[PDB]
């Protein structure tokens, strides 16, 4: 159906049902290949996973350049890269899902719009309306630029990314911190999703993922 799938939903539509690594072609262009991890099972499948935490073996306390280009293994812990996320979210309207787990407990948050702006606009976050079980901890970050420890774009007098061991669309400073320090229970420094587990619990497994709206 789609000779050059531009996301995981188009792969799913072609008949590919197994989660794993797929090439997607941005704007359907053969020359714009990007390797991604497709979640083909959650809520019907078709998701591009663009962030994962699961074991703490990958350092996330990186700099702007690293968050721009991406790092990590898409089969393990990684960040797809802010330029890539901007390009994907510019090719249509995407929804965001955040899946989180703590042992046998699980929760999710979904937003019916998701985009980041370009480099010049500091990758500002845009999210739609919320539904789910984890609580809405991301709307606090609506409209905010991205910040890293070496590039403070937040509206705190402090450096949020340095103080809270992360990289995020910080304001003053956060309700979620999913690029924070793995396993870190000190208040607001770990992998927090406030409305699910507060600021003194670091979530051991999180995935951030996106699929075309109303798929
Ligand atoms: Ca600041």
């Amino acid at each position: 159906v789609f000779p050059h799938p531009q996301d995981c939903a188009q792969h799913l539509m072609n008949g590919d049902t197994l989660s794993g690594v797929y090439p997607i072609f941005l704007n359907g262009e053969l020359s714009q290949k990007l390797q991604v991890y497709c979640d083909m099972t959650t809520d019907g499948g078709g998701w591009i996973v663009f962030q994962r935490r699961q074991n703490g073996q990958t350092d996330f306390f990186r700099k702007w350049a690293d968050y721009r280009v991406g790092f990590g293994n898409v089969e393990d812990e990684f960040w797809l890269g802010l330029d890539n996320i901007h390009r994907i979210t510019s090719q249509g309207r995407y929804e965001l899902r955040v899946d989180m787990r703590d042992g046998q407990e699980a929760a999710f948050a979904s937003y019916d719009r998701f985009s980041v702006e370009d480099s010049r606009n500091l990758y500002k976050l845009r999210i739609g309306s919320y539904n789910g079980t984890a609580g809405d901890s991301l709307s606090y970050h609506q409209g905010r630029p991205f910040s890293t420890e070496d590039r403070d774009n937040d509206v705190a007098v402090t450096n949020c990314a340095m103080s809270y061991k992360g990289a995020w669309w910080y304001k003053n400073c956060h309700r979620t911190n999913l690029n924070g320090k793995y396993g870190e229970s000190r208040h607001s420094q770990g992998i927090n999703w406030y409305h699910w587990k507060g600021h003194e619990f670091s979530i051991p497994f999180v995935e951030m993922k996106m699929r075309p709206y109303n798929h």
